[PDB]
């Protein structure tokens, strides 16, 4: 029954696509489509359609394992796969999203510092944000499941402003010391990318190490210097993510750890 549980999880994840109508291009790696998704009740759903791109066989099949153990989560703080659909041309997959109008956080950062869209964001709001990054995280972590490609562009914000993690790794600057240097990858290394991603919340979407560039990160960090403190930034605050940028990744605190850092110091707000 162990290779039954990959059979069960394998015919719930695949949508007809008879189900699906799509709409406008979002994005052009892949595109980023919107779409309209039948559902059981009769109605209809808005939807974000994600295109995929070499083999029609393995690496499909890959598609589809990848897609089967995504759709098993379950946490209000994980982007939740609603299936997928395969298009063949003259080996094309779509993967199936809730709709999210607000879009990304880090461009909603951004354009909170702009007279049009969002208004200012208070502290409060930016430490939610961080809370609501360190659940998802926590969620994921313990079901030894790694993001990989964790930053403010990858998390995304639902209807109710709750934040989300999303656009799961398959960006030198969210990666850690380690990870650059022995090419390995572990939920320390997602720790760390969570540290630079509360950064960019906390400048309200700065790119990080200004002044650093790209091909100058390994021997910038291998000297010791990290991200600075930004501007009105609380000390315990940056306390906690300067903890996520500690040499040794044994040192580097859990996400379950981080959470709870995160939400007595949110509490402690007047
Ligand atoms: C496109 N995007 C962001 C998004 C979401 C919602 C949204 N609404 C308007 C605009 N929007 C943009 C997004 N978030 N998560 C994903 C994603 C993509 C691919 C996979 C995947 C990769 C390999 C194998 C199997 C799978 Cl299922 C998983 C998650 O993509």
């Amino acid at each position: 029954s162990h290779m039954e549980e990959l059979q069960n999880k394998l015919e719930d994840v695949v949508i007809d696509r008879n189900l699906l109508i799509l709409g406008r291009i979002l994005g052009e790696f892949g595109s980023v489509m919107e779409g309209n998704l039948k559902q059981e009740d009769g109605t209809s759903l808005k939807v974000a359609v994600k295109t995929m791109k070499n083999s029609s066989q393995r690496e499909i099949e890959e598609f589809l394992s990848e897609a089967a153990c995504m759709k098993d989560f379950s946490h209000p703080n994980v982007i939740r796969l609603l299936g997928v659909c395969i298009e063949m041309s003259s080996p094309k997959p779509m993967v199936i999203l809730p709709f999210m109008k607000y879009g990304d956080l880090h461009t909603y950062l951004l354009y909170s510092r702009l007279e049009t869209g969002p208004r200012h964001i208070p502290l409060q709001t930016l430490l939610r944000f961080m809370v609501d990054i360190a659940l998802g995280m926590e969620y994921l972590s313990n079901r030894n499941f790694l993001h990989r490609d964790l930053a403010a562009r990858n998390c995304m914000l639902r209807d109710d402003m709750t934040v989300c993690v999303a656009d799961f790794g398959l960006p030198v600057k969210w990666i850690a010391i380690e990870s650059l240097a022995d090419r390995v990858y572990t939920s320390k290394s997602d720790v760390w990318a969570f540290g630079v991603t509360m950064w960019e919340i906390a400048t309200r979407g700065m790119t990080p190490y200004p002044g650093v560039q790209n091909h100058e990160m390994y021997d910038y960090l291998l000297h010791g210097h990290r991200l600075k403190q930004p501007e009105d930034c609380l000390d315990e605050l940056y306390e906690i993510m300067y903890s996520c940028w500690r040499t040794d990744p044994l040192d580097r605190p859990t996400f379950s750890v981080l959470r709870l850092q995160l939400e007595r110091l949110l509490e402690s707000l007047p």
